[PDB]
């Protein structure tokens, strides 16, 4: 067994709180934002030896990241912006890190309770997206 198995699995987007203007912070456009924030994931994890992949599918995008932790990688995301994404473990915690034109914003995915919760953070703008089992 491995450490994010506790990650593995299908899950189903059920909350998302300020994520409009988190998504502002980032500088996501006004009709990406609105039909960005609509959007009610399946977030898919898995794990194949040291590779983790996470796939987000909705009716506005499907991405997917496949990464090994630590190791820097190029991510194209869902709002088109290009970054220098790097996810390590803290503590039982993902912490994704991405960098664009001097800026950056962390994503940070928890196991609570039978949920998973993602922490989105630019600045001081914080927006919490509860999952739950598929
Ligand atoms: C528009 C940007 C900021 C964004 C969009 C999405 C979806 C709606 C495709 C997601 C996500 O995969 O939940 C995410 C997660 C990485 C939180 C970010």
């Amino acid at each position: 067994s491995h450490m994010c198995d506790a990650f593995v699995g299908t899950w189903k987007l059920v909350s998302s709180e300020n994520f409009d203007d988190y998504m502002k912070e980032v500088g996501v456009g006004f009709a990406t934002r609105k039909v960005a924030g609509m959007a009610k994931p399946n977030m898919i994890i898995s794990v194949n030896g040291d590779v983790i992949t996470i796939k987000s599918e909705s009716t506005f995008k499907n991405t997917e990241i496949s990464f090994i932790l630590g190791q820097e990688f190029d991510e194209v995301t869902a709002d088109d912006r290009k970054v220098k994404s790097t996810i390590t473990l803290d503590g039982g915690v993902l912490v994704h890190v991405q960098k664009w034109d001097g800026k950056s914003t962390t994503i940070k995915r928890k196991r609570e309770d039978d949920k998973l919760v993602v922490e989105c953070v630019m600045k001081g703008v914080t927006s919490t997206r509860v999952y739950e089992r598929a």
